[PDB]
């Protein structure tokens, strides 16, 4: 039975056709089966469901399923957003296409400083739901795909990280390398001397 979220959107029809045919709705992204929504957006919600490669679909999945009184398959209900798909320069199907055969931060381990924006925990909800480890303390030593995510008002508190020579990056490293499933640490390095 499937386990569905909703994001950017409300839709009480959808979620009453979900129980009433015997799913459920999900407390979050890493429980979903699937995610309903109806454009593509830079939300924790559906950067955790593209990150963890389940069904992303239009709220015509549900409404149609009702009137077949049972889960349809999800192929001819996926999101179709070609206007975002433009503004971020990136396709939905090739990026849950990458996260289905692999999780995108299988190996990292990301440590994001607390004046990080957005917050610290959804960067680390996000970093989970893509295989990602996130770290509760500053790192001490070096190791590859070790890396640490901070800001202008953090930059004090990085000589370790800089000691040992942890990358010090951005936290659209995070955002944009989710939503296109494309992960390129080197070039969201911060210059914290400027």
């Amino acid at each position: 039975a499937p386990k569905v979220l909703f994001t950017g959107v409300v839709d009480a029809r959808g979620e009453r056709a979900v129980l009433a045919l015997g799913g459920s709705l999900a407390g979050s992204a890493a429980e979903a089966s699937h995610l309903v929504t109806d454009r593509i957006r830079r939300t924790v919600k559906f950067l955790c469901a593209l990150g963890r490669g389940i069904p992303i679909l239009s709220l015509d999945w549900l409404h149609q399923s009702r009137k077949a009184g049972f889960f349809l398959p999800p192929d001819e209900y996926v999101v179709t957003d070609p206007e975002q798909e433009k503004n971020f320069g990136f396709s939905l199907q090739d990026a849950l296409s990458r996260a289905r055969e692999r999780r995108l931060l299988e190996g990292y381990e990301i440590y994001v400083t607390p004046g990080v924006q957005p917050p610290p925990p959804q960067m680390g909800e996000i970093i989970s739901c893509c295989g990602g480890t996130y770290l509760p303390s500053m790192p001490r030593s070096y190791k590859p795909q070790r890396v640490v995510i901070t800001c202008p008002q953090d930059f004090p508190h990085c000589s370790i990280p800089l000691r040992v020579g942890l990358p010090l990056l951005s936290p659209e490293f995070l955002l944009t390398g989710v939503l296109k499933q494309e992960a390129k640490p080197e070039a969201f390095v911060l210059s914290p001397l400027e």
